[PDB]
């Protein structure tokens, strides 16, 4: 019941979005053409 | 306490999602290969 509340889902989504954004910036920085 | 509320987390997630979508739309168009 704790892991499926709105607050925890929002927090986990925010953390994963932050990590995904950082990784996507790192990937776009890595380019050869 | 302000930085960990639901409203601020939703706003930051929305902004980062918008930025990620804008970046991925131009990563996809990088189709020289």
């Amino acid at each position: 019941r704790f892991n499926s509340s709105n607050d925890e889902r929002i927090r986990v989504t925010s953390e994963r979005v932050e990590n995904m954004s950082m990784r996507l910036e790192e990937v776009n920085e890595r380019e050869h053409s």
